[PDB]
């Protein structure tokens, strides 16, 4: 019985963000359980939001979902404006080549993994986490897609395409088949240790030569990340031929013109003071004072959005304001 409100991360959020980070999968290294890294993450976001008339691609935007009554943070998510701006964004490219056997007349098409940084410049969705009780709720939708609404309101700050690397598969002892078959052979840490290390901080590989379990794990997600994957599938993202260099998790991609919560979002005037319908994700369209909530509205294009006094307070909007909204849908 409390409203949840999405807003930019604030410095004083650090201990609450650390709690989220500690509960998130270790393979979500964009949300490391490390005070120093999280402080840097929040500072970077604060700088990005604060510079309201300048941006150059170095930016990142870190959002938290807050219980408006208690102040408890129950989720978080982030956007990186330009993948690889400061340090290269590495992936394995899954590519094919054909080895011609002249004497057999076989032209054998073979998959290989090649270390690369092809995804540079794309905007990147990262750091997604919600508490267990928000899984498969409109609030998980808000926590993820509120970033997309933000991107719709500020298109110039971001690329025309978005990528997301979903945490790969590891079992309930924290063993990653892909890590064990690949990276661990070059640096013998277990997966959890390698990801903890990744958090706190060249020739092709033949796919046919990898163990079956590792092959099967390529492009698979951590069970706890299926929610994240599914939200994005409904948004219009599709898997791309790049996988994580540690765990082989899939990379998703979409053009902004084809992302539901960008392309189908609308800017609408409000009328404040007073019905049931269906859930909408609603933002105030602002930068530093960005706010987003889920509202049950009886609304359609062509009329103003009717907001309650409570909803307008949460959104930080008043008379004559506009909001950006999109149906949660299905
Ligand atoms: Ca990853």
């Amino acid at each position: 019985g409390h409203m949840l409100v999405m807003r930019p991360a604030q410095a004083a959020d650090l201990p609450q963000v650390q709690r989220l980070a500690a509960d998130s999968p270790v393979g979500v290294t964009s949300l490391p359980d490390d005070a120093e890294r999280l402080r840097d993450k929040i500072l970077a976001s604060e700088a990005s939001f604060a510079a309201e008339v300048s941006y150059n691609g170095e930016e990142s935007y870190f959002f938290v979902l807050e219980d408006s009554a208690s102040g408890e943070l129950v989720g978080c998510s982030a956007i990186v404006a330009s993948a690889g701006f400061s340090e290269p964004f590495y992936s394995f490219r899954n590519e094919t080549f054909v080895h011609a056997s002249r004497s057999l007349s076989i032209h054998n098409k073979i998959h290989v993994l090649s270390l690369c940084h092809d995804l540079t410049g794309n905007s990147l969705l990262t750091s997604f986490y919600v508490q267990r009780d928000l899984v498969q709720s409109v609030y998980a939708e808000l926590n993820s897609r509120g970033r997309l609404l933000f991107m719709a309101s500020h298109p110039e700050r971001f690329a025309d395409a978005v990528v997301v690397e979903i945490v790969g598969y590891s079992d309930e002892q924290g063993e990653s088949p892909f890590w064990n078959a690949v990276g661990r052979n070059f640096f013998d840490l277990n997966y959890i240790e390698a990801e903890k290390l990744s958090g706190l901080k060249h020739y092709p590989i033949y796919v046919p030569l990898l163990p079956d379990a590792a092959q099967e794990s390529m492009g698979q997600v951590h069970p706890r990340a299926q929610i994240t994957f599914d939200i994005l599938m409904r948004e219009g993202f599709e898997t791309d031929n790049y996988i994580d260099i540690f765990d082989g998790g899939p990379t998703l991609h979409a053009r902004t013109s084809g992302i539901r919560s960008i392309a189908q979002s609308r800017v609408v005037p409000v009328k404040i003071g007073e019905k049931s319908g269906r859930p909408y994700l609603v933002t105030n369209g602002q930068l530093q004072d960005f706010r987003a909530v889920v509202l049950d509205l009886d609304w359609a294009p062509g009329k103003p959005v009717a907001l309650s006094v409570e909803a307008a307070e949460a959104l930080g909007v008043g008379e004559g304001a506009s909001v950006r909204l999109v149906a949660v849908g299905s």
